[PDB]
């Protein structure tokens, strides 16, 4: 890990749950 997540969290990442602030799911991928 070198950004890791601030606060939303791993699941934020995957399960984007409405509580998830915009651009934090699916935010950090190169594809």
């Amino acid at each position: 890990g070198s950004q890791i997540t601030g606060t939303c969290p791993s699941g934020c990442s995957g399960d984007c749950y409405p509580e998830c602030p915009p651009g934090c799911c699916g935010q950090v991928n190169l594809n």
